[PDB]
């Protein structure tokens, strides 16, 4: 299985601007979302969740063929909840009907991140839609009541090692569990909705407590009214784990580097992109756009 990136017919860096001004100007204006927090959490995951069925062993799965669109990936168990990034993205899709849905949904992404104050994201189109056949098996997302070995374990199908996996984590610090959807409630923290290195922080500096919740499940929870799922808490347990946990829970600035460099490679993984493509663009934000 070979992916090549083909960028959507004459469109150029300055149309894909365009889709991520409209993605950002809806998440401003819909503000209301989950109790004010807003979309940008959901669309984080939406955009991980579409990319980490991949499979470096055979190439499967990944942010490609869009295939969230189908059914069969749209119903995972594991997806619960993103339909409501899809929903929101559905009127932008309209608007611009010829960027292909990888590109849209890994794209929502990214204008997330930065509209949320996170780093800047490179990031590159070319991400065709297959056919419904193409769609992953549900089953390729992680649990999440286990331990340290297993993450490790599972990020490594994604080629993802020890320092990428930490910083990927960290975007645990944007929006929260939800009971109805995964069996576990509450936020990690509290800057819900901005891109810090607070989860660091917190798994660090609280004092938490293992409990179940009101799903049977256990989780750790906090006098300050957060919650850490096992494998949030494994990190700390882990001694390769903690060091890189403690030296983001230091430097944010080290945190945002290696959350992009992953992030992106998270979000590239299964495609080749030819000698001729472009360069991955960076977008400005709103904010840098007087907009
Ligand atoms: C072991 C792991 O790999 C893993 C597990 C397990 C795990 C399970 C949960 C569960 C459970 C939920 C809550 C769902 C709900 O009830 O609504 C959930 C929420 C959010 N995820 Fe996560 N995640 C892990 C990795 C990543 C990574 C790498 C990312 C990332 C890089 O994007 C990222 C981003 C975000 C975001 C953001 C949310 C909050 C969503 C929301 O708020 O609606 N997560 N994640």
């Amino acid at each position: 299985l070979v992916h090549v990136a083909s960028v959507e017919k004459g469109r150029s860096y300055e149309d894909f601007q365009k889709v991520y001004n409209a993605i950002a100007l809806k998440l401003r204006e819909d503000d209301e979302y989950d109790n004010y927090i807003g979309y940008g959490p959901v669309l984080v995951r939406l955009a991980w969740h579409i990319s980490g069925t991949w499979d470096k062993h055979d190439n499967t799965g990944g942010s490609y063929g869009g295939t969230y669109r189908f059914k069969k990936e749209f119903n995972d168990p594991s997806n619960a909840g993103l339909q409501n990034g899809f929903k929101f993205l559905e009127p932008i899709h309209k608007e611009f009907p010829w960027i292909s849905s990888g590109d849209l949904f890994s794209l929502g992404g990214v204008t997330a991140v930065q509209e949320m104050q996170g780093p800047k994201i490179p990031w590159r189109c070319g991400r065709v839609d297959t056919p419904e056949d193409t769609t992953p098996d549900n089953g390729r997302l992680p649990d999440a009541d286990k331990d340290a070995g297993y993450v490790r374990t599972f990020f490594q199908r994604l080629n993802m090692n020890d320092r990428e996996v930490v910083a990927l984590m960290g975007a645990h610090a944007l929006g929260k569990t939800h009971l109805k959807n995964s069996g576990y409630e509450g936020p990690w923290g509290a800057a819900n909705n901005v891109f810090t290195n607070e989860f660091y922080l917190n798994l660090l500096n609280e004092d938490w407590k293992l409990e179940k919740n009101d799903a049977n499940n256990e989780q750790w929870d906090s006098k300050s009214g957060y919650m850490m799922l096992p494998t949030d808490y494994s990190l700390i347990q882990d001694p390769k784990y903690l060091s890189i946990v403690k030296e983001y829970a230091n430097d944010q600035d080290k945190f945002f580097k290696d959350f992009s460099k992953a992030f992106e490679k998270l979000l590239e993984d299964g495609i080749t992109f030819p000698k001729d493509a472009p360069s991955p663009f960076i977008f400005k934000t709103l904010e840098e756009q007087g907009l």
